[PDB]
């Protein structure tokens, strides 16, 4: 195993280092506005060294954006695919690449058999080629790597099954900025090449000047280079035709033949395309070839890529003709005029890459190595696309919830083979495809029109319901004596209970467990733990009585705590935001202990008075002018007081101090240690009154944030033996700090209401001497070092915070982990900040055609970990990566993959068992079974189960290792006949494993294994 901490990789281009050196001046470069006037030596190409030009027809089909997926499919895409089939069938030399499999699959299953056969033939013969082959072309900023893998697998599995092809070249022309998580996943999924487009205009200029637009992209910690993936970065401002034939859009636009009036399109540079004829072909070719030779100067080989397409292009038959015929005339002339020394033709993406590598092998070029990312993107001037790191935060949080429910449903149901009547495969396929669809770069990014956001939400809601059905049927089967098990596959044996989604104050959706001497004395509940190690976590349920006690299935008492159910209300009468306690329902909380990838059953039983092993929290409402707060049968009376500073300590954990406004002010790690200043503050950013306006994509603040005026907010303090909390109703945010004995959990119920042109940010102020350095993660996979650059505007220093961020000095680190992707930064030494929501009245001119005014209440969750790190073995100052500590990593897992909770729905569970998986191996803490998926239906003689294993890398800080058993996923199910290492999509076998044992992987490595069972 490579050391990913101590050896700084030696690469030709390291993006953080390149950013430190670059000046980012936005000067007018001439016709290539963001470059310079390219010059070339006409003698470079000659009879023995020609410029091979591949023109690659393409059509960017967004799976939802300004129309929903189905609206686009009906109005545009089915026509594009139908006409592509006819035109490619009829014109053997014409070519076309396709990226979005969600649309292709939708189309293909509607085709008659004769057309399916015609389609397979034009793919088989190479005329229609799939690029990437994922369900979508995903966002690369907010997406979790697990979901990027899920959607890639969904599209490629469909392609393998129906088209018998697996793309090894990737095409990503529209994500807003690019992440190294893509080559990471692609290289481990058989890919050999990838192409990207949206990178900062300054970076395009800088790499173009050095001919570094093609590079071997390796991970920031990879010293050896085995993660490297050849990457082609396009050089210009857009993938449209005016910005793909060469440096001058005024000339390239003349070669987009769809821009001649009857189609309703024109060239904004005011020179229209002209039909090619024998009388103008020589002059037209001379212009085009000159553009091509200029573009060729920015690359190292004599093979040139010229994409030919735009959004939803190649729809009308007349469009196919006008593009094809004119280009065929140009190729015939150019290829027959020896003085150009060019051979041009339609081609596919793989053909381009194959020719580039043939040139490379001929010793024609050597390519530079590069590590780093390409955030944050600016397409021009100071227009940085950091707004979409936060836009539509309700759905960004929903993405993480569904991410987890999909993994839990696929894992719980993988243990058994299911009768087709159970519709398990059917519900999982729907859940994987709806979550996969949302990975689209207009989905999770929050950049679609209002009604399209609604469509994604409805689809994800359907997926959540599908997951719940599969999970509850699975739990019933796994914990019921086999000879008693009698499933009704349409019946709900259990109801899932989720405490944080949609969340308190968002939707009253949780069921109350109703107990009573005259109706039902007890109720079974079951917890599932998808992580491969034993885990304890507090869980809560709503119950109709405070007099409830908990036992495990051996009938051992379990210590519990009951607290009231508090809800916050904006009182339009008193004009205050204050809490009301339920007089009919209460929260019972207890520690559940669950086996690795297993289940544990408990019983809640009512009694007529205080049970021996249940305590009751005290509650203190701090506000001037209090009124009574009765709580029905709750045994402890609420207390009142004027606002004041408070301090709390649960268990032996940290002691937290709060200001009289209910916000954290300090954290004391141990009884001895100092009270470390850690202050939470909420602020707001506005929009500029002159110039460019912030919108769904762009963040264009009218200067640094201003503090939210807090007034004298109502603060609620609940203090219990297992859990305490401080909650405060601030304008637009009910802010809560919850303590359970370790790092606190923070929850924000964010309701930006009608605050137009406002972005609400949550900031942490400390005295940590971080200077201009901070760390943020990429796709929940790795942490990358960021350096705040004052030479760039505020919005350029915002980065994606998909799951965590931290700052540190030689002795102290503060890490903030998130349960949803949001945008954030560290704008001053000692600070961390992350945006909660943004409501923008104006459109930001990137084609959406609207502002963001559809905000709704969302419950954001976090864990806040203050730690001493002076004893940790950290990367040197020159290393571009950062790594979490064990505590921070576990805190992240508590947010993203919490225990799942199930309430038995009927009165009695006959044949109930107390546990499942007690014999599963409890793996080392840095290892995860990211995916467990049965890959065969029940009729298959040989059953196959796929596993994706990921090992992160945690800092060595002096805590002795200890125990843990080796995890061999191939022996998790019995009767194993074979074990194979496969690509991450499970589509190709890479290794036949000895003894049928799946070895664990190295730090920062991810592998996939498939076990076969007789
Ligand atoms: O913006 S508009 O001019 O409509 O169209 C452009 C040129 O065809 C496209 O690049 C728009 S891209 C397509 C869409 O997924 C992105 O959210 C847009 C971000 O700008
Ligand atoms: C699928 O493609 C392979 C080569 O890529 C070919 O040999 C095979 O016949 C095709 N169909 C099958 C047998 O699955
Ligand atoms: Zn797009």
């Amino acid at each position: 195993c490579q050391d990913v901490v101590q050896d700084v990789p030696n690469v030709d281009v390291q993006m953080l280092e390149l950013y430190d050196r670059m000046s980012f001046k936005d000067i007018d470069g001439g016709v290539w506005k963001q470059g310079w006037n390219i010059k070339y030596d006409p003698l470079k190409y000659n009879a023995h060294h020609k410029l091979k030009v591949f023109v690659v027809p393409h059509s960017h089909n967004d799976p939802g954006w300004i129309q929903t997926f189905e609206e686009y499919y009906q109005h545009d895409t089915k026509h594009i695919l139908s006409n592509a089939l006819r035109h490619l069938h009829d014109n053997p030399e014409m070519k076309f690449i396709w990226a979005e499999i969600s649309y292709f699959a939708r189309f293909y299953h509607d085709l008659g058999e004769n057309k399916k056969l015609q389609m397979k033939s034009i793919v088989k013969n190479g005329q229609l080629e799939f690029v990437t082959g994922g369900w979508v072309m995903p966002d690369e900023a907010n997406s979790h790597w697990r979901n990027v893998l899920l959607q890639l697998t969904e599209g490629q599995t469909w392609l393998k099954q129906f088209m018998n092809v697996t793309p090894t070249a990737s095409w990503a022309i529209d994500p807003f900025g690019h992440s190294p998580t893509m080559p990471y996943i692609l290289q481990k999924s058989g890919f050999k090449n990838m192409l990207i487009q949206r990178t900062h205009y300054s970076v395009k200029k800088e790499l173009a000047q050095q001919r570094q637009l093609e590079f071997l992209w390796r991970q920031i910690w990879d010293n050896k280079g085995d993660t490297a993936l050849f990457t082609h970065m396009m050089p210009f401002y857009s993938y449209d035709i005016p910005h793909t034939c060469g440096p001058d859009p005024k000339v390239c636009c003349q070669f987009d033949f769809k821009r001649m009036g009857s189609f309703g399109l024109s060239c904004p540079w005011k020179v229209p395309p002209r039909t090619i004829s024998d009388q103008n072909v020589a002059a037209r070719s001379d212009l085009l070839v000159d553009q091509w030779k200029k573009k060729a100067e920015l690359y190292r080989t004599n093979v040139l890529l010229i994409p030919l397409g735009d959004d939803f292009r190649f729809k009308q038959n007349t469009e196919w003709d006008v593009q094809r015929v004119n280009y065929e005339r140009l190729f015939e002339h150019i290829n027959s005029q020896a003085h150009f020394n060019v051979q041009a033709q339609f081609g596919t993406l793989q053909e381009y890459f194959d020719a580039v590598h043939q040139a490379e092998r001929a010793g024609q070029a050597e390519f530079p190595t590069l590590s780093g990312d390409f955030f944050t993107y600016a397409d021009r001037s100071d227009n940085y696309w950091s707004g979409y790191y936060t836009s539509r935060p309700y759905h960004k949080r929903m993405d993480r919830v569904l991410m987890h429910y999909v993994r839990a449903a696929e894992m719980l149901s993988a243990w058994h083979s299911w009768d087709g009547m159970a519709r398990i495969e059917e519900r999982l396929e729907q859940a994987r495809r709806e979550l996969s669809l949302f990975q689209h770069h207009d989905g999770i990014t929050g950049t679609a029109k209002t009604h399209v956001v609604v469509d994604y939400e409805q689809r994800m809601q359907e997926a959540l319901k599908a997951c719940q059905m599969v999970m509850q049927q699975s739990v019933y089967r796994l914990l019921t004596k086999p000879s008693i098990y009698s499933p009704d596959f349409s019946f709900s044996y259990f109801t899932l209970d989720d405490s944080r989604w949609p969340g308190s104050g968002v939707e009253d959706s949780r069921t109350t467990i109703i107990l009573g001497e005259d109706i039902l004395p007890s109720k079974h509940v079951v917890m599932h733990n998808t992580l491969p190690h034993w885990r304890e976590q507090l869980v809560d349920f709503y119950v109709s009585s405070p007099f409830v006690s908990v036992t495990d299935l051996a009938n051992n008492p379990v210590e519990a705590q009951v607290s009231p159910v508090w809800s916050w209300h904006h009182d339009t009468l008193t004009k205050t935001i204050h809490p009301q306690g339920s007089t009919t329902k209460y929260r019972i909380i207890f520690k559940a202990r669950v086996p690795p990838m297993g289940l544990a059953t408990y019983v809640l039983t009512i009694s007529d008075s205080k049970p021996e092993h249940t305590s009751y929290a005290s509650n203190l409402l701090l506000r001037k002018n209090p009124t009574s707060l009765p709580l029905g049968q709750y045994p402890e009376d609420v207390k009142f007081g004027d606002p004041r500073e408070i301090s709390l300590r649960v268990g032996n954990g940290p002691t937290l101090a709060f200001s009289e406004q209910g916000l954290l002010k300090s954290i004391q790690l141990t009884q001895d240690s100092p009270h470390v200043p850690v202050h939470f503050k909420f602020l707001k950013y506005g929009v500029r009154s002159h110039g460019d306006r912030s919108g769904a994509y762009l963040f264009l603040p009218n200067g640094p944030a201003s503090p939210v005026e807090l007034g004298q907010p109502v603060v609620l303090v609940t203090k219990g033996k297992l859990e305490s909390s401080v909650s405060v109703g601030l304008p637009s945010v009910v802010h809560q700090t919850i303590m359970r004995g370790g790092a606190p959990e923070i929850r924000n119920l964010v309701d930006i209401g009608s605050l137009d042109n406002t972005e609400i940010v949550m900031r942490l102020e400390t005295h940590i001497d971080s200077g201009d350095i901070f760390y943020t993660d990429l796709n929940g996979l790795q942490f990358i070092k960021r350096r705040r650059l004052d030479k760039l505007p505020l919005q350029a220093n915002y980065y994606p915070i998909p799951s965590g961020m931290f700052i540190e000095d030689a002795n102290t680190r503060l890490t903030l982990l998130t349960g949803q992707p949001l945008g954030g930064s560290s704008l001053a030494s000692g600070e961390l900040e992350i945006m909660q929501d943004r409501r923008l009245a104006s459109d930001d001119e990137r084609g959406l055609g609207q502002g963001v005014l559809d905000n709704k209440p969302v419950l954001h969750i976090y864990r806040l970990v203050l730690e001493k790190v002076n004893n940790c073995v950290r990367p040197s100052k020159l290393h571009p990566a950062g790594y979490l500590t064990s505590a921070a990593h576990k805190a992240s897992q508590s947010l993203l993959d919490p225990l799942d909770k199930f309430i038995f729905a009927e009165n009695e569970w006959i044949g109930a068992q107390g546990q499942f998986g007690g014999d599963h191996p409890s793996a080392r803490e840095d290892l995860d079974v990211s995916v467990m998926r049965r890959l065969t239906k029940s009729s298959a003689k040989t059953q196959r189960v796929g596993y994706v294993l990921h090992r992160t890398n945690l800092m060595q800080c002096g805590t002795p290792e200890e125990h843990t058993q080796k995890l061999d996923v191939c022996h998790l199910l019995p009767n194993v006949a074979r074990c194979e290492r496969t690509t991450l999509t499970f589509l190709q076998n890479l290794e036949h494993l000895d003894g049928m044992v799946a070895p664990e992987v190295c730090p920062m490595e991810t592998a996939a294994y498939v076990s076969s069972h007789s």
